[PDB]
C-alpha cells in the first residue's frame, strides 16, 4: 500500500515544483490567499456579520466550523497524514535520482499533521453555509425564473473560484498534497450538509452546551492518554516540524492541535454563555432589537473592538499557561459579539 502513498506524494512534490518554478511572480496573491483563508476569520469577521443580520444563519455557521475542526482534528490524529516540505527532505524516493528543489515560506512550517486538509475544509463548510443561507434567503425576486438562476449561477461559480483559489494556494506553499485539499473540501461539503437537518441546537440550554463541551474534551483527551499508555503517540509531528524548518523562528505553538482544541472550546463554551444571559435578552431580544441602525452599529463595533483585542497575545514561555489563556481568549469573542458590546449599545442609544 505504500507505493501509492509515495505516487500521490511524487505527484504533490511534482505539482509544487511546477507551480513555485513557472508561476515565480503569484507568491504575494497566493500567501494573501492563505493568510486570508483562516478560521480566525471565520470567527472574528465572518460571525459577527452573519449574526447580526440573520441569528440562526449565524449560529449554524459557528457550530459547523467548531464541529468540523474538532472532527478534522480527531480524523488527523487516526489518519497519520503527512506534508511536502518536511517528506522531500525525508523520504528515501529521491535516492537513486535528483531531489526537487521545492523552496519554503514563513507560513509553510506547520506542525499538525496533513491529511485531511484543514484550510479546504474549514473555507468550504464556512462558505457553503454562506451560500446556500443567501439563496434560501433570496427567493423573492421581481422577475424570476431567469434572474433567480442568474444570481444561483453566479454564486455557485464564485464558490468554486474560491475552492480552486484555496486549493491552489495549499499546494503551492508546500503545505499539503493534491489530494488532501480535495478530500478536505468534500468533508467540509458532508458536514455543511449534515448540520442541515439538525435542529436541537438553535434553542438548547447551558447544562447542554456544558455537557457536549466536556465530552469532546473528555474523548480527545481519553485518546491521547489511552494510545500513549498502548506504545502510539500521536504527536510525533512536533518533532518533524522541528528539524526540518530552515528557520526557528517559523516554527510557532499556534498551530499545534492542543491550542486548535482548546480555542475550539473556549469559542463554543463562550457561545453557551452567551446565549443564555441575562445581556442577551435584554439587548437582542428588546425594542431595538431589529432596527437596522443598531444592527450595523454593533457590526462595526464589534468588528473594530475585536480587531484591536486580537493583539493581546499570551505568553508562550509556559505551555500550560499558554493553553489556559488561549481558552479564557476564546471564549470572549463570542461573549463581546454577542452579550456585552449590543448590551453597551443598547444602554447607549435608548439612554438619553
Ligand atoms: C473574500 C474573503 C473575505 C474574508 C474576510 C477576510 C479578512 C482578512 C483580514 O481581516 O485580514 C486581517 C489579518 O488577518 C489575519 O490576521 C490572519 C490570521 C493570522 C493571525 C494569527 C493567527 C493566530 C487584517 O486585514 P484588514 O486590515 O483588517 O483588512
Ligand atoms: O494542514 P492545512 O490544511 O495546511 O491547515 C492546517 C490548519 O488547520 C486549522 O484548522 C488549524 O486550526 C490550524 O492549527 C492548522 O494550522
Amino acid at each position: 500500500m505504500e507505493e501509492g502513498m509515495n505516487v500521490l506524494h511524487d505527484f504533490g512534490i511534482q505539482s509544487t515544483h511546477y507551480l513555485q518554478v513557472n508561476y515565480q511572480d503569484s507568491q504575494d496573491w497566493f500567501i494573501l490567499v492563505s493568510v486570508i483563508a483562516d478560521l480566525r476569520n471565520a470567527f472574528y469577521v465572518l460571525f459577527p456579520i452573519w449574526f447580526h443580520l440573520q441569528e440562526a444563519v449565524g449560529i449554524k455557521l459557528l457550530w459547523v466550523a467548531v464541529i468540523g475542526d474538532w472532527l478534522n482534528l480527531v480524523f488527523k490524529w487516526i489518519l497519520f497524514g503527512q506534508r511536502p516540505y518536511w517528506w522531500v527532505l525525508d523520504t528515501d524516493y529521491y535516492s537513486n535520482t535528483s531531489v526537487p528543489l521545492i523552496k519554503q515560506f514563513p507560513v509553510t512550517c506547520e506542525t499538525g499533521p496533513g491529511s485531511p486538509s484543514g484550510h479546504a475544509m474549514g473555507t468550504a463548510g464556512v462558505y457553503y453555509v454562506m451560500v446556500t443561507s443567501t439563496l434560501s434567503i433570496f427567493q423573492g425576486k421581481i422577475k424570476p425564473t431567469y434572474r433567480f438562476r442568474c444570481l444561483n449561477v453566479i454564486l455557485w461559480l464564485g464558490f468554486w473560484a474560491v475552492q480552486l483559489n484555496v486549493c491552489l494556494s495549499r499546494i503551492y506553499l508546500a503545505a499539503a498534497f493534491p489530494h488532501q485539499v480535495v478530500a478536505g473540501v468534500l468533508s467540509g461539503i458532508a458536514v455543511a450538509e449534515t448540520f442541515s437537518h439538525i435542529h436541537s441546537i438553535y434553542n438548547a440550554s447551558l447544562k447542554k452546551y456544558f455537557l457536549i463541551t466536556f465530552f469532546l474534551f473528555s474523548f480527545a483527551i481519553g485518546f491521547y492518554l489511552l494510545l500513549k499508555g498502548l506504545g502510539v503517540d500521536l504527536l510525533w509531528t512536533l518533532e518533524k516540524a522541528q528539524r526540518w524548518c530552515e528557520q526557528p523562528e517559523w516554527v510557532h505553538i499556534d498551530t499545534t492541535p492542543f491550542a486548535s482544541l482548546l480555542k475550539n472550546l473556549g469559542t463554543l463554551f463562550g457561545l453557551g454563555l452567551a446565549l443564555n444571559s441575562s445581556m442577551y435578552r435584554e439587548s437582542c431580544k428588546g425594542k431595538l432589537s431589529k432596527w437596522l441602525p443598531f444592527r450595523l452599529s454593533s457590526i462595526v463595533a464589534s468588528l473594530v473592538l475585536l480587531h484591536v483585542f486580537d493583539s493581546l497575545k499570551p505568553p508562550s514561555q509556559v505551555e500550560l499557561v499558554f493553553y489556559v489563556l488561549s481558552f479564557c481568549k476564546s471564549a470572549v469573542v463570542p461573549l463581546a459579539s454577542v452579550s456585552v458590546i449590543p448590551y453597551c449599545l443598547a444602554q447607549v442609544l435608548g439612554q438619553p
